């Protein structure tokens, strides 16, 4: 699926950008995705 | 010396990446590399 941004006390999807995001590290609950790429996880 | 990350209520030590550091101005008592270095620093 697409995933889009929102905040937390109020309810509006946003593109992912390096503005709303932060880097961590790998974990077995996050979403494994293949067909589409936000640009923080694109090269 | 080679530097690893770990966290301050656990002893484990990792590999220092960019989902664990944050960019800061130069500081004298900060250590100099010249071997080896991090992502964070080799980009």
């Amino acid at each position: 699926p697409e995933w889009y941004y929102t905040g937390s006390a109020f309810y509006n999807p946003e593109p992912i950008t390096l503005a709303n995001t932060r880097y961590v590290s790998k974990d077995t609950k996050y979403q494994e995705l293949n067909n589409k790429l936000p640009p923080p996880l694109l090269s």
